[PDB]
């Protein structure tokens, strides 16, 4: 006896055990760390994920596991905001592993599963992270809930592009590797490989979005949820001649031509091959090309194998009808990214900005823009009854970062998705959290739904308002209606009034928010006309 | 009669007496200006009227200078309204004093008019020019002068003696001096003078008020939907010359092209028929357009010492009161001169590619990318495909760009270096027009209204229409004598506020009473004023 038989499972690779956790509602069973995949360490970092040799004896599955290799940021020590992001376990090589939550006892029918990928701008994060704590939609929506670790940094994106030993995207192949893991074993949790959903946020999203629109990854999963992020768009993907220009750059930066050498790529990766983790972490920033924010050194390239030609291109001429995708925006995406680098802008301070303030901050957020595209922002965002209004620059700076990295690019994507016949819908989420920390001025900042997506307010403990719980509730039964039906819609009923599909034609989208539902129709309609379809016409013959 | 006699330097002349609805007024109409530019004289600029005997005939209007008669919508009143009402004839030039009966108390303040209809045709003959009623009503002694358009005042070969250009401005500064010299003797101030235009016209003003020689002559001025900057209202002393050479290339000259002296050139188009000239005058355009006539004012070096831009971005504006303004829907006339899908009589739902086209036309200037950018602009990209919002984006958008920015770009130009400026937007729409309503209140409409056309009982105006037009007298009028729109006393009006470049504010004129809005157009200015020249370079 002794052994509960709800935390033992035996998954194609050995016998693992879990743990018993306590949600609010109920308890709820965790399944953690298991690997998906053998440790990238040593010779095999750099390179595609081998999957996990099978293990004898019981593994233990009752913890978190190591996160990747990454940049602990440094900007606010000790400041909720920014330190929620930050690694909660140990840092190593030896990251792949996942994270399993199903309800206790272990579902009886073959309950739909939902894959979480992380965020953090392919430099960062961990499914360890507190927010996306699995245990509360697995209690609440009786849900199966999965995240992967996957390669962040040089080790996930360095790439030097048609060479075997540095090939790129190995971190978008950790994470198709354990979608093969979830097809595989989530059955033998209580899941069912032919409903899944993958849910993802910011960088996160894009790599949602890269895998819908590479061919080894649609055959995994069902159904899209992308939250503040595409694989379009200006900072989720690179040139592969840019890549190759980062990587032989970070290589020469850590004294690893060796000597003014770096011609062979084989030599030059198995030289880089033996410096410390830490010291490429150390150096990742450096090879940037210019002074610019919501930008990242290392992220999937454009190969012409995992992604076989540009977002762009392939979001334009793919066929769509298998699909369903929710994909939404939070109500300021700029105001993060602000106080990481455009000048006048604090969360200590309401953030009041001059207007050479402002023009330079346009610089600095739209980098590859030459003037004339800048001078194009700048006219289109200025107030010019009120040029130098302090406030208006402000607020309209965040909105230019926002509606150039977010907003822009999810309104391209709905429309291109839509009018290649998929079911889209699409949400502006307007809640600002009671337990935020960051100043007023940046209202709605990126990421601060997510916690209201993990049901985080259903936790007492937390100092959530009642209408916060409430509402974030209604939140997860949007979304595990989506991943179950493919609609957010609650099935039985009809009220509050219905949510409606993201149509080229109507183009409806809903508001998340204190309120019950209203229909807003057009997102962003005339400024995105403006970053989707003029700007590029622009700084391309300049 | 004695008033009806009276002296200028000139000699003897007899005017007519008038019935306005409130009183008589003396009307002296054809008093010649300048000895008539014909023969040898064509192209030329004015040389004064000799002197006569003989008491001379000012009860009637003279002659209507040689122009295009607009031929588009027969016996149709909104058209034919603006074609010659007198016969045409080379020897045009005579102006038109009123005065009220009887003579002045003490010198009163005069009003110079200056008419519009594109460079290509005009008169002071016209009928809603009717200068009456600002005489009787305001006491006012009112000039309207004709001077000679087309290619008999505009057609230049830039540096020539005998066709230097701007000639038919040049009609205008004669008048000018005429009034200076004369004025008094009709018991106007001689030192309160205030021009007012509409369209071209208004161009002419603001292009005196650029013109060095000319700033001596006049005091105050009125800007009615027209700008001397902007895309229509000069061309370039190159442009000038090629138009000139490729029309007289179309008549005859130079005979079988042999080239060379433009004197030979200027000799041989001297001999032309004038209606041949007027013929040929609509070829020599660049492209297909809306706006954008073919003979204008030039910047020769001399008139204009440089482009308008240049002069109103550098000029020293201290003392100068200016009262601008436009009405409601500029473009929306122009449209049905041939962008395609727009008549006065279907009501002009378009297609989007009828508009995308009808860019391409108004904005001629446009480079590809320009145009994507103007498109891009007045699309609603909620419902890219809507035939109404088409229809009157395409009237926003010939209007903006050809009247209206020129119109805030001016204004803001002239505050900025010290002059005082009151702005306007015109809302009414008459009753009594006979065009349809999708062209809601059209290019040169506020102009019946600010010559008291609403006060002739018969014409069948509307009784609030005619207080509006009362208004509107006194607000110009004020503006004549004082340099300010405004009752020196009364409180109402509420007060029209000076256009500062900082508050921007502006005044709507409709039947309602006066309010005060702020950044005429602004955003979608800055656009066509600051942001679409950088793009008009480099691509
Ligand atoms: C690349 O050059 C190295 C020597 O630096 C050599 O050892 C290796 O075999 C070469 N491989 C290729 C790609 O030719
Ligand atoms: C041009 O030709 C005519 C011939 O009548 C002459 O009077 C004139 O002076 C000539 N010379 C030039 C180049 O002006
Ligand atoms: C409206 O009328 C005009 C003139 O008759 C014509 O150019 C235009 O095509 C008409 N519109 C349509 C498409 O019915
Ligand atoms: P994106 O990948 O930019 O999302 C981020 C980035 C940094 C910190 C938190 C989050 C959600
Ligand atoms: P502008 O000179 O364009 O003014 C016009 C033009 C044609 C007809 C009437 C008017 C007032």
């Amino acid at each position: 006896g002794r052994e509960d038989p709800q935390l033992l499972v035996r998954v194609r690779g050995g016998q693992l055990r879990g743990i018993r956790l306590k949600a609010p509602g109920g308890p709820v069973s965790a399944f953690l760390g298991i690997p998906f995949a053998e440790p990238p360490v040593g010779s095999r970092r750099f390179m595609p994920p081998e999957p996990k040799r099978p293990w004898s004896g019981v593994l233990d599955a009752t913890t978190f596991q190591n996160v990747c290799y990454q940049y602990v940021d440094t900007l606010y020590p000790g400041f909720e905001g920014t330190e929620m992001w930050n690694p909660n376990r140990e840092l190593s090589e030896d990251c792949l592993y996942l994270n399993v939550w199903t309800p206790y006892p272990r579902p009886a029918s073959p309950t739909p599963v939902l894959i979480w990928i992380y965020g953090g701008g392919f430099y960062s994060g961990a499914a360890s992270l507190d927010v996306y704590d699995g245990r509360f939609l697995a209690q609440v929506e009786g849900a199966v809930l999965v995240s992967m670790n996957y390669r962040v940094g040089t080790f996930g994106f360095l790439a030097l592009p048609g060479s075997r030993e540095a090939p790129g995207n190995v971190g978008l192949l950790d994470q198709r590797l354990a979608l093969q893991w979830v097809q595989e074993n989530i059955a033998a949790f209580g899941g069912d490989p032919m409903s899944v959903t993958l849910f993802g946020e910011s960088a996160g999203a894009a790599s949602v979005g890269m895998h819908i629109l590479s061919l080894p990854s649609r055959s995994l999963f069902h159904r899209a949820v992308l939250q503040s992020g595409t694989p379009n768009g200006p900072w989720a993907t690179v040139s592969a001649g840019e890549a190759r220009r980062r990587a032989t750059l970070l290589a020469r930066l850590v004294g690893c031509p060796p000597g003014g050498a770096g011609g062979n790529d084989t030599e030059l990766i198995a030289c880089l091959r033996t410096r410390p983790a830490q010291d490429l972490v150390d150096h990742e920033w450096h090879v940037l090309p210019q002074e610019s924010i919501f930008r990242f050194s290392f992220v999937p390239v454009v190969d012409g194998d995992f992604l076989s030609d540009t977002p762009e291109a392939l979001i334009n001429t793919g066929d769509f009808q298998d699909l369903q995708v929710l994909v939404g925006v939070v109500k300021d995406e700029g105001s993060y990214f602000l106080v990481y680098g455009v000048p006048g802008f604090s969360k200590d301070n309401e953030s009041l900005i001059s207007r050479a303030q402002f023009l330079a901050g346009v610089r600095i957020g739209v980098p590859q823009a030459s003037d004339l595209a800048a001078e194009a922002v700048v006219l289109h965002y200025t107030d010019w009854l009120h040029p130098e209004d302090p406030t208006h620059l402000r607020d309209a700076m965040s909105a230019v970062v926002g509606d150039h990295n977010v907003v822009c690019p999810v309104a391209q994507l709905a429309g291109r998705l839509a009018a290649q016949g998929a079911r889209v819908y699409a949400y502006i989420f307007e809640h600002r959290a009671s337990t935020l920390t960051w100043p007023l001025w940046m209202g709605v900042p990126h990421g601060y739904e997510i916690e209201f997506i993990f049901g985080l307010p259903l936790d007492p403990s937390l100092n959530y308002t009642t209408e916060e719980r409430i509402f974030a509730q209604r939140l997860m039964k949007y979304w595990t209606n989506f991943a179950r039906t493919g609609d957010p819609n609650d099935p039985r009923d009809s009220k509050s009034p219905q949510w409606p599909p993201y149509t080229t034609a109507a183009q409806q989208y809903v508001s998340l928010n204190l309120k019950p539902l209203e229909v807003r129709r057009g997102l962003r309609a005339q400024t995105c006309a403006f970053w989707n379809r003029f700007l590029p016409k622009l700084l391309s013959a300049t």
